[PDB]
């Protein structure tokens, strides 16, 4: 059957009056069908009574039934399309389920008929390429993903788990939430799926999968009513508690929390926002079958509601005023849709018809394209029958979807008698009032946290073996990158680079003061001795007289080594020191060897031969020294400062000292031959004393050298003062008696 | 009006009988509507009389008129859907224009009715989400773009320009062609578009814009016939020459080319392939209005065709057999579509109801989904009424688009007054043609349009369109963009080459310095010997000649610098060269200075005074040496870089030699004593020697500045000056002794 009301313009409608075997239509749906249909009739009466909207033209209706099946609705829409070619349908206000809306839109876009849908929220319907002529007064479903992502973010939760149901509702929402969470820098731990028919142990499987990765105590649900009920029951069985964030499927229903109330504490849920229409209740309460003849489906609804038959005349007793009335959620959207179409036609009248209250001949056919593209999509008005305080308004976004307002709820521990409570809303951004949720005002510890890793540069932010998680791992000694550590001989404050440590060295400003002073004193004394020696080259000529000058020269050479020693270490400096000690020591002892050899030589011997022998020994020691260092080419860090040192070892220096010791031993034996032989003021005793003194000095120095080689700050000083003391000892033991005798 | 034929199963059809104001559709379209309608009726009769194809089920028809409008098409197509929800239409074969097919497909997908189209070629219909119940026996258009890309790739033409036309055909084809060309590394030169209602001036402007860049001489057209005629013929009004590649818009039509045969010579065009059906000729010519009473629209067609009327009763005179007959191109596709539908239903009957030849109960509501999903798309058979030699087949791919076979044509004028079309190949799945017949493939080179020639390997392929870049090569500096300097110092471009260092030969120019050095050494030895022999004589024994021995040694050393300087560079060599340089002058100057000073006032103490100065010189040189590692030169022309020098700074050498310059003191100490009348005028000799040394030193100065660039000249001048000073000083000092002795 059809419902018809004559008028100048007729608005079609499509409602799910009967539910879904051989038959195509079953029992009557009370809440969704009859209440919404009567709401549409209420709106049409109120608009025709209003003297500002459509003063002249009267609106009619042509309402059909959908029977909750796409095939039946598509079959019935042929009536509208055929009438488009007795009464011409201006528009269609219908579509309760997503699929019926899809089919009717695909059929009607060809013949250019507008459509406004009051309760279709599928996300596939915003693609205006396929559905050119669609409008709706309810927001699309994917806004809930944005709202839930914002709610999660504002509480600082990063590690989350998601559960979705099979079908379009759970799926499309789940990819929407994933896309938004990726943008908001939120990482999803695991993603599950719940089927239509699933056993209790199979639900234990899902909750066990959720418990597989602990430390995630926030579970996002995008589920229908029955699936959520089973999931909460399964959570009750296994004594597992989380903090749940849900879509409008959970909503504020009481059935989903029934017999498993213990787990449902602290859930945050989102629901569509609505207010009661005061006059609709009064209008609906007074319906009776005898007075209401417009509605063809009122008799069957009354028979089903009051379980009575009309043939026996036993139905007159019952009345709707006795039973309680709970107004359905989406009546507001039906009234808003009808009013929006009315306002669009009113603007079209004010524009096209210049000065006639009645229907002008310019609109006898009505152009769908211009109406939809210009006037329908540009409607702004205060919502009819709005609450007195509120300021709700109706407006369509460019894509055709309506504006969105949501309510946010939590589950409250009232005394006991637990109940839902309101905590905020979502118009354009989250506007939570935190004082009214029992888990945040008392501040009992930190807010229930779902995060994997906490965020300085001191410890490297190593890549965790989950990609989202970043484990913090501290080189103390040696990092080029944030997660990588770099390395060398000789770390910066910024800790991303390296700063070169100073290269330690013995400086002249330091320990070195005394050696320098004694070196200058000895050098000056040696110069004066050389001068007084050359001055009277006379008592001088008796004892060789040439060994004396080289005797002074060796002492002078020794002094040169003292400055050589304490200097900046380089390859040149290392070569110079590795050579000079051998030359100095060798010459100094060689002179004495030759002198002692000549003493008592008769009991060959000539001025020319002695210098040849001395030069031969000096050259032998020098050649040994050259090979060592020539083999040991020179070059200048600890596992615990960047000291500079020559890599060459000291064993060769020990060998040079050993050759020197052999020389001194030969001197000792020769002086033992003739301890004090008087030839020229009896020098031989002085020679012997010098030999003993050199023996003692070397015996003190070389073992001390080996002992103190460990520490650098002492070793070089000990070496230099030791050698200088040896040289001054040689001077005092050899020259000094001759100095006193010839001086006076 | 509607044509209906009674039968067990009924097939619907759409045909544009009338063309496209108050009136809905006007004059009757003969070639496009009537011929194809008679084709469908012919196929249905033939199939109904066939022995082994649907033997017991008789097919019927329900044909409608589209009037070439989408809205009218939808209004008439409502009948098919209202039948199901009353002859129970099974499938619809129709849709000539693209828009009608799109609209009817959108309407019919809802109620699940299959559709086969004979002449809809738009690329939008390949999408399966929007239209999932569409199959066509004619290939889509972008196959033409693929074929064009292949044709251009075969002849190696890489710089081409594209001209398109407004309307889905043009932009869709051009987009497909650019995609396929970029797939095959073909770069576009210029793009242009032709409007709906441009004038002759605009066409001339388009031709001028095409001629703006002459690097391309091959033009790709995706245009309709009217635009093609105006563009081509307007290539004589302004003289121009190009090679044309065109879509089916040009084809083999004789109307598009008229009076502009010059500009159109050498063209290449692509056209769909079809073959005549001989039986249709007899069937169509045999038709008469009284005999063929079932067709509703034949009377109007005769009235329009022969210009007669029923009221005057003059129409009986005319007959169809008199006038010549020409076949429409897509009649093959019409018959193929009907036969494909029949074969699909036959497979349904064979598989689903294998027990009875007649119609079965299970089939009475025919399920569209099963038909389309399983039996329509997998049908393959021999084409009906095919030519005897050829082997064609009817099949559909996954998307419902049919196979594609094209023909390739080229213009040709041979005997005088014989301009005409000829075939040069085909395109079934890969391009195939022979150049044997083509006129221009060895009367000159192959006509080419390539922006740049291939770049040389050795020459640098400068990276400046993709093919636009020309070749720019370069000096001393492997790949296209890898131009790198071969280090400090020689390409092969295998790698950098390091030439051996320039070492002066141990050399003809160097011979002379050795000769003068040997002369100096021999003379100094002779002087030393004649001094040794003459020791007893008073002339030499008066001073004692101790300074004479050291002067001879200094002379020997300064001669020895001649050999020392000319040697292969080495760290030790450079160090010794630096060291001895000051040493020679210091020894000589100290010797002369001591010879003056000892009598300017212990003879052996004079040796000590000499020793102090020489030791100081030694100390300063060794300190300046040791300080900087002495060690062992980049230059242009890639031939002077072989030269190398010791790393020690040459200026530091001058700073060191400043001490010896201070010594060059000797003249100061000589000047005051010049008044004293020394025996044999020794002081005068010393002063003359100091002046001579100063003169030689002054002459030394310009040479260094002049030829610091050339190592050879500087070295030769330096050694020459040193030896000259040494020889002059020795001669001056020992002239009295030599004169007295010999
Ligand atoms: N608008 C709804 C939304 C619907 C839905 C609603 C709640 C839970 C699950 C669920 O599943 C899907 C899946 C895809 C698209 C839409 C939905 C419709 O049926 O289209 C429905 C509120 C309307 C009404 O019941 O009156
Ligand atoms: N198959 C065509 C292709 C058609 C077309 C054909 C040739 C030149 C231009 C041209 O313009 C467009 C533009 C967009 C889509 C289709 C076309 C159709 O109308 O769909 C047409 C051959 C069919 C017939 O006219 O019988
Ligand atoms: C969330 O973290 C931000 C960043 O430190 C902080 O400013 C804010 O106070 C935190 N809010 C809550 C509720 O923890
Ligand atoms: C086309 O180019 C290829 C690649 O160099 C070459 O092998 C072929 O011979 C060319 N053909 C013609 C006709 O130029």
């Amino acid at each position: 059957k059809v419902l018809t009301l004559e008028g100048d313009l007729v608005l079609g409608g499509l409602f799910p009056v009967h539910q879904k075997p051989a038959e195509d239509c079953g029992p009557v749906n009370e809440h969704r069908g009859i209440q919404r249909l009567e709401a549409m009739l209420f709106a049409l009466d109120r608009i025709n009574r209003d003297p500002h909207l459509l003063p002249g033209v009267r609106l009619g209706a042509h309402i059909l039934d959908s029977c909750s099946k796409d095939t039946h609705a598509l079959e019935q829409a042929l009536d509208f399309v055929r009438a488009s070619l007795p009464t011409a349908i201006t528009g269609v206000i219908g579509g309760s389920y997503s699929d019926v809306s899809i089919q009717v839109a695909n059929l009607l876009r060809l013949f250019q008929i507008p459509q406004i849908s009051y309760a279709s929220t599928s996300a596939k319907l915003s693609d205006k390429s396929r559905y050119d002529y669609f409008a709706r007064t309810v927001p699309p479903d994917f806004f809930q993903a944005k709202a839930m992502a914002e709610i999660l973010r504002f509480f600082n939760w990063t590690y989350v788990s998601t559960v979705a149901s099979e079908g379009d509702y759970g799926e499309t929402g789940i990819e929407a939430f994933e896309l938004e969470a990726r943008a908001r820098n939120i990482c999803v731990a695991t993603s599950e799926k719940v089927g239509r028919a699933m056993s209790r142990a199979a639900f234990e499987g899902v909750v066990r999968a959720l418990l597989q990765k602990p430390s995630a105590r926030v579970a996002v649900l995008f589920t229908r009513s029955e699936d959520a009920r089973e999931l909460l029951a399964a959570s009750q069985r296994l004594n597992a508690s989380f903090t749940w964030v849900a879509s409008d499927g959970w909503g504020a229903l009481e059935s989903v929390v029934a017999g498993s109330e213990g787990a449902a504490e602290g859930a945050i849920t989102i629901e569509l926002a609505s207010y009661p229409i005061s006059d609709f209740a009064s209008y609906f309460q007074s319906l009776d079958p005898w007075n209401n003849s417009r509605n063809p489906w009122f008799r069957e609804f009354w028979e089903q509601r009051f379980r009575c038959s009309f043939r026996q005349r036993d139905c007159a007793a019952h009345s709707l005023r006795a039973v309680p009335f709970e107004q359905e959620s989406k009546i507001m959207f039906v009234v808003n849709a009808v009013y929006a179409m009315a306002h669009a036609l009113h603007n079209m009248h004010r524009a096209l018809c210049p000065n006639t209250t009645r229907l002008c001949d310019a609109m006898r056919p009505v152009n769908g394209r211009r109406l939809y593209k210009d006037f329908v999509l540009n409607v702004k008005f205060d919502a009819p029958f709005r609450p007195a305080d509120t300021h709700n308004e109706v407006r369509f976004d460019r894509f055709g979807d309506g504006i969105g307002r949501y309510n946010i709820f939590t589950y409250l521990r009232a005394g006991g008698r637990y109940r839902y409570q309101k905590v905020g809303y979502w118009a354009e951004g989250l506007t939570l009032d935190t004082s009214l949720i029992p888990w945040a005002s008392p501040s009992a510890g930190p807010l229930p946290a779902s995060r994997c890793s906490e965020p300085l540069q001191n410890e490297v932010k190593s890549v965790q073996p989950e990609v989202c998680c970043w484990l913090c791992i501290p080189q103390p000694y040696e990092r080029l990158d944030e997660f990588t550590c770099a390395d060398g001989l000789g770390p910066n404050a910024s800790l991303t680079g390296c700063f070169e440590l100073p290269q330690e060295y013995i400086r002249w400003g330091d320990w070195a003061v005394g050696p320098v002073t004694i070196a200058c004193l000895g050098a000056l004394a040696t110069l004066f001795v050389l001068g007084v020696f050359v001055r009277h080259n006379t008592v001088v000529k008796a004892s060789g007289r040439e060994l004396c000058y080289i005797l002074l020269g060796g002492v002078f050479l020794c002094y040169c080594m003292t400055f050589i020693f304490i200097a900046k270490p380089s390859t040149a400096v290392c070569t110079l020191r590795r050579l000079g000690l051998g030359t100095a020591f060798s010459v100094c002892y060689s002179a004495l060897l030759t002198k002692t050899n000549r003493i008592a030589r008769i009991f060959f011997i000539s001025p020319a031969s002695q210098v040849a022998i001395c030069l031969a020994l000096i050259s032998g020691q020098l050649l040994i020294v050259v090979a060592w260092l020539v083999v040991e080419a020179p070059g200048t860090t600890a596992p615990e400062v960047v000291t500079l040192r020559c890599n060459h070892r000291d064993a060769s220096m020990l060998g040079s000292l050993a050759y020197n010791v052999l020389l001194i031993a030969l001197c000792t034996l020769y002086a033992f031959k003739t301890r004090k032989c008087p030839e020229n003021f009896n020098e031989a005793k002085f020679i012997g004393f010098t030999m003993y003194t050199t023996c003692i000095i070397w015996l003190a120095f070389l073992p001390i050298f080996y002992v103190t080689s460990s520490d650098y700050r002492v070793q070089t000083t000990t070496m230099c003062v030791s050698v200088s003391l040896s040289g001054s000892v040689v001077l005092g033991c050899l020259f000094a008696p001759k100095l006193h005798i010839i001086l006076f």
